[PDB]
């Protein structure tokens, strides 16, 4: 026997979070311009999910780049959104997007200047009221796609639906996305359930083939199992805090984690829940959109979070956080010492969200709210400038800003059926 250290969750501790620097130019997203363009006058988009293979390669099909988006109608004539002076209030319409979210696709031969394709699933196919985020996995040269996503209301369930991409020289269609398959939901012993917490998270599936083992796994956002308010911020969750920083306040209410599941097959059909990879009890309630970059034989695990979901006595920016390990199952250490990879600038703290770090170092995000004066701001619901980062050991560095919604392919796949 060669003994191995057992697998354990990596704790993102309060002491790690005290290192978060909101004023580091190497980990700050470039300022979004108040004059940003808007990709649709009919729909809002936000969370953007590039088509990719199971290994994480961003994929074009017959030269066409393809993105999936969470999407909501714009409702400029809705009486519910007219203010006291009878004028449309975009903020109310934008805030209601989550309750009416659906998957759309878009396409382009340039990786930008996206052409709208419309809804992925026809009316009546989705079993739930909302479609929340996931991953569109291109399977083969027949153009078959498994769309892994979150079916929300009733419950929050990781699901998948099989369909096919078809291209012509004029554009792209998504066909046959007809049968949604339940994969798993929160269990209550490892991941928190709605019964334990009405505000539980269980979302954002990110399937991948492990480059070392070749086995199929899947990341997702969850909360650490247990009744809301029952968790304890003990010595390990506090970590090595300095003198005067021992008070955890009511931070036991913040219980985010990055979960992982394993597949029993190569087809992503039958999944088993594993214990969490990263836990943030006392630190942040929302470790959203977990995803990997594999580089230099290491595992770079990114997650998106909010200023507002930090534990009592802690703060940091909205944006990208992340961790690195030599091994899929850890131990992970926080990137840049704190975990912060790409924070919104404090002057425009909500300019972007739902970032996605691609293996080529490009980070795509959508525009949320951009200030245009002392009291005034613009709503986006459209793609932000892409920005290049470099991963180097346990450091990251912001390098270069690219065009709005720039998502170039890493591979092209020849599709015929
Ligand atoms: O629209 C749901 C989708 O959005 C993400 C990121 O944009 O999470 C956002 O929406 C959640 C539901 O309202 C919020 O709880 C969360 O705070 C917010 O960031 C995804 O994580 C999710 O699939």
């Amino acid at each position: 026997i060669q003994p191995y250290k057992p697998t354990k969750a990596t704790i993102w501790s309060r002491a790690d979070a005290l290192k978060v620097n909101e004023y580091d130019p190497t980990t700050t997203q470039p300022l979004v311009s108040g004059d940003f363009p808007v990709m649709s006058d009919e729909v809002f988009i936000w969370n953007t999910m590039p088509l990719r293979d199971i290994d994480g390669n961003i994929a074009s099909v017959n030269g066409w780049s393809v993105i999936f988006t969470l999407t909501a109608d714009r409702n400029p004539t809705a009486p519910e959104y007219q203010d006291e002076q009878g004028n449309y209030d975009i903020t109310l319409d934008w805030n209601d997007r989550h309750g009416r979210a659906k998957m759309y696709f878009w396409y382009s031969r340039t990786g930008k200047d996206w052409i709208i394709g419309g809804r992925v699933m026809a009316e009546g196919v989705s079993p739930t009221a909302r479609e929340w985020a996931g991953t569109p996995v291109l399977l083969n040269e027949r153009g078959e796609i498994d769309l892994y996503y979150t079916a929300v209301t009733p419950g929050a369930t990781v699901v998948k639906v099989r369909g096919r991409v078809v291209t012509t020289e004029n554009g792209v269609e998504m066909v046959g996305f007809k049968k949604v398959k339940s994969l798993f939901e929160a269990d209550g012993k490892m991941y928190q359930t709605e019964s334990q917490n009405p505000y539980w998270a269980f979302r954002d599936p990110c399937p991948f083939r492990d480059p070392k083992s070749g086995k199929l796994y899947m990341l997702f956002e969850g909360n650490v199992a247990g009744e809301r308010g029952s968790h304890v911020v003990g010595p390990d969750e506090l970590g090595d805090v300095p003198p005067g920083y021992e008070d955890a306040g009511n931070s036991h209410f913040q219980t985010g984690c990055i979960g992982i599941a394993v597949c029993r097959d190569e087809d992503g059909d039958d999944w088993e829940l594993l214990p969490p990879l990263i836990t943030a009890v006392g630190v942040n309630d929302q470790t959203e959109r977990p995803h990997f970059v594999f580089q230099d034989g290491k595992y770079y695990l990114f997650t998106i979070s909010h200023k507002f979901t930090y534990g009592d006595g802690l703060t940091g920016p909205d944006g990208v956080y992340g961790f690195v390990s030599e091994n899929l199952f850890g131990p992970y250490v926080p990137l840049n010492g704190s975990g912060l990879v790409l924070g919104n600038p404090p002057s425009q703290p909500y300019q972007t969200y739902s970032h996605y770090v691609m293996p080529n170092g490009l980070v795509t995000s959508f525009i949320d709210s951009v200030p245009t004066g002392e009291d005034s701001y613009r709503i986006g619901g459209t793609e932000a400038p892409t920005v290049l980062i470099k991963l180097k050991g346990a450091q990251t560095f912001v390098l270069e800003e690219f065009d709005y919604g720039y998502i170039p392919p890493m591979i092209d796949v020849k599709v015929e059926h």
